[PDB]
């Protein structure tokens, strides 16, 4: 890879360097025993660890992984757990013992579990009892897999008993003196644009970056943050674990087994949660609940990431709660990239300014920095100095990593515009923009236009070969419209878009379909549709 060099300490480890500072303050009486992790299941069980208990209990976890499981420094460990405290303990265990943690969603099918296990050559899997049947259907096809570690109230033959081993383990573990650029995590990307990519992160690219970013949410040392996230995604490590614990703040975890928005509302209203992080969908769902009946005067900080925060959602939330939602932007490869900080003015439709380690710019085809107000590719300067926070590269695929470097910049693959104050506005995934008859057409606008029509339940807008190409809509019809003549309905839909947007943006092709392809997270796979359209 030719992408600069870093200015980092030789060694870094979040457990030893950040977390164990807080444990030591408590132990030296320099700080009172302060809550670190507060977990509830929504059924009347709660558990809380202070910083000393977290440190002792996660040292036990490192002992289990390194001792009982025989795992050696650099060994790769898949972690497929729901929102249970053992996820936080196991990840910390991995960090202490110098093991590469590889989190995945419990929402995975057995074919996804096979793909990840095989692709990553995982030596271990840590799972809960609701995924062990799926794991065991495919585990024999995974020749690198040596250890199956189960987190459960029950035992299963073939699986080591985490909870029992944890309790037998010493609360003293000698934390590995891990290198700042040594591999700490592998995150599989969610698969929006294609097969999941294996994104390697270092001890510093996660923990030092998080340390440097600490407090961007508005969180402070005496506060409680609720990050609402699947444990399988990078959001969970960066905001659920690292942000609060860099600050000595408490992280709040609700099992939330059904992701029920009324449960989220009740939780916010019943617990002294000062800050929350969730995808835009969380706020949208909350706005459809009865916010007159469930007040949360304690809540101060509302942040979001993952997709565009609609000005409409921002404005309704403000009206209904008196709070701002502060948007952030990034990707698995880069972590927190742009954000609206606690002190910054909120500009609806904009996702903030560069995160501190980063020179984020809009760049042209040659890698040159563009003036404000010009649409281009969003990029992070990586030469001559690669900033702390950027990942280590795609596992096994250095060609792929190199292919995203343009001149001095890492390409995010997203289009944007930067305003006069340096705020970014997201302008779509670069590969999804349609070029027809010398026009550039973004799919979101066409999709939104289509969705206004009562006939349309869901839609994806993609390029199709023609005039170079043409705008095509895939449309899932409302049941009552399936009986309509499709030629006539196509014309009616084409005419409708032509009336809400620039007429050069209308879908010249419309295909009616019964479902759209989506990732495990529900993101429409436009690439997949596009690939098939071009054949
Ligand atoms: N505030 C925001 N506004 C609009 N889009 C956002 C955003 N924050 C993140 N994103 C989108 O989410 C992407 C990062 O998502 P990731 O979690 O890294 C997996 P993905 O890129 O969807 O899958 P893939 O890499 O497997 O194709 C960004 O590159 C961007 O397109
Ligand atoms: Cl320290
Ligand atoms: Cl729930
Ligand atoms: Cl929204
Ligand atoms: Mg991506
Ligand atoms: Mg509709």
């Amino acid at each position: 890879l030719q992408w600069g060099h870093q200015e980092v300490p030789a060694k870094f480890n979040f457990a030893s360097d950040v977390l164990d500072h807080w444990a030591d303050m408590e132990k030296a009486g320099k700080r009172p025993p302060s809550p670190a992790l507060w977990w509830v299941n929504g059924k009347g069980k709660e558990l809380m660890w202070n910083f000393r208990e977290l440190s002792e209990n996660s040292q036990q976890a490192a002992n289990v992984l390194s001792g009982a499981c025989g795992l050696q420094r650099g060994d790769r460990v898949a972690v497929v757990l729901p929102r249970v405290p053992e996820w936080w303990l196991v990840i910390l265990g991995c960090i202490r013992a110098g093991l590469i943690f590889m989190p995945g969603t419990i929402q995975m099918k057995s074919t996804d579990i096979l793909y990840r296990l095989q692709m990553s050559k995982a030596k271990a899997i840590v799972a809960g009892d609701e995924v062990i049947q799926e794991v065991d259907t495919v585990a024999s096809e995974c020749p690198s897999l040596r250890i199956k570690l189960l987190v459960s109230e029950k035992s299963c033959d073939g699986w080591l008993n985490f909870k029992k081993l944890l309790n037998e383990a010493s609360t003293t573990h000698h934390c590995v003196e891990t290198g700042s650029q040594e591999a700490s995590a592998i995150y599989f990307t969610s698969g929006t644009s294609g097969l999941p990519k294996m994104a390697e992160h270092s001890y510093s690219s996660l923990g030092l970056k998080a340390k440097m970013d600490a407090g961007w949410t508005g969180l402070q040392a005496s506060d409680i943050m609720w990050t609402i996230s699947d444990t399988g995604w990078i959001l969970n490590i960066l905001c659920s674990l690292m942000e609060p614990w860099a600050l000595g703040a408490c992280t709040f975890v609700h099992l939330l087994p059904k992701f029920d928005p009324l449960v989220i509302l009740k939780t916010l209203s019943s617990y002294p949660i000062k800050s929350m992080m969730g995808a835009p969908i969380v706020y949208r769902m909350l706005l459809q609940q009865d916010l007159s009946s469930y007040k949360f005067p304690h809540l101060q900080n509302c942040v979001t990431v993952g997709e565009s925060l609609l000005p409409e959602t921002l404005e309704n939330w403000r009206a209904q709660t008196g709070l701002d939602i502060r948007e952030s932007y990034g990707q698995t490869e880069t972590g927190l990239t742009c954000m609206v900080s606690k002190t910054m003015k909120i500009k609806p439709g904009y996702m903030g300014t560069a995160a501190s380690c980063y020179d984020v710019q809009i760049i042209d085809d040659k890698g040159n920095v563009l003036p404000p107000g010009t649409e281009g590719d969003i990029g992070i300067r990586v030469k001559p100095i690669r900033p702390i926070g950027i990942f280590s590269g795609y596992v096994d695929n250095p060609d792929k990593t190199a292919a995203n470097i343009r001149g001095d910049f890492w390409l995010l693959g997203d289009r944007g515009i930067k305003d006069e104050d340096g705020y970014f506005q997201f302008m779509g995934r670069a590969d999804d923009i349609i070029n027809s008859s010398g026009y550039r057409i973004g799919p979101s606008e066409v999709e939104n236009a289509l969705m206004e029509h009562p006939a349309v339940v869901e839609t994806a807008v993609i390029s199709s070969p023609d005039r170079g190409e043409v705008v095509k809509a895939f449309v899932v019809l409302a049941s009552q419209f399936l009986s309509h003549d499709p030629e006539q309905l196509t014309k009616e839909l084409q005419q409708h878009v032509k009336s809400v947007t620039a007429p050069y943006k209308y879908p010249r092709k419309i295909e009616f379909v019964l479902n759209l392809p989506k990732t495990v997270t529900g993101k429409i796979q436009r690439a997949k549709l596009r690939d098939k359209e071009w054949k």
